[PDB]
């Protein structure tokens, strides 16, 4: 699957695709405003991700930091990153599908859009303003709004036991983005498409 990365921030950010313990294509690269990646998934990849980073620095090698979206300190992207980041969530060629969704599950730092460009299914969008309407205790220094189980560690927000519910901060997200999931049993969000389908992957794509 061929997967297009855009920029429309005003804002360099740093793209990063994984699937956990591999990079997708190259892993990760810087996208000035305005400019786009494409990178191609193969087929049959379950449980891939796709994120941007904020505020970073890199030397020759690729290392470097983030403020947001961190993956251990790399340009290319081998592990999924630290939060606060807004997530587009993808598994391919399932039994015949495609499934994708976007995640505020780890917070949310940049907005995002996630849409087929071959036809079968429609795109999800979170594109409000969520860094700054979000509640004090979630706010995260270096940019961006945690969500609470990453700032609490508790059962409850973590759904460790595979019983919760949502709460107030769950409930914030899903306010202001409700295509996206806000907890971990949140009612699902996710779209079917067609097997084999191709997406864009937009970075602020109203403003």
């Amino acid at each position: 699957a061929t997967f297009e990365i855009v920029n429309r921030c005003s804002y360099t950010v740093w793209a990063a695709a994984s699937k956990g313990d591999a990079a997708l294509d190259a892993g990760g690269r810087q996208l000035n405003s305005g400019e786009s990646w494409t990178i191609n998934v193969e087929p049959g990849t379950n449980g891939g991700k796709i994120w941007a980073r904020t505020d970073c620095y890199f030397d020759d090698s690729g290392s470097g930091i983030c403020k947001t979206g961190d993956c251990g300190g790399l340009l290319r992207c081998k592990r999924f990153g630290r939060p606060p980041t807004t997530l587009a969530e993808f598994s391919l060629n399932q039994y015949g599908k495609d499934y994708i969704d976007i995640s505020n599950i780890k917070g949310f730092n940049v907005p995002m859009d996630f849409s087929p460009t071959t036809r079968g299914c429609r795109g999800v969008r979170c594109a409000a303003d969520i860094v700054g309407q979000c509640p004090a205790k979630l706010k995260a220094p270096g940019g961006g709004c945690n969500d609470a189980c990453t700032v609490f560690q508790t059962s409850e927000y973590c759904c460790t036991t595979g019983k919760c519910g949502p709460t107030e901060y769950s409930r914030f997200f899903k306010r202001l983005c409700p295509d996206a999931f806000s907890y971990v049993l949140d009612k699902p969000t996710t779209v079917t498409c067609p097997g084999s389908s191709n997406y864009r992957v937009t970075f602020c794509p109203t403003a």
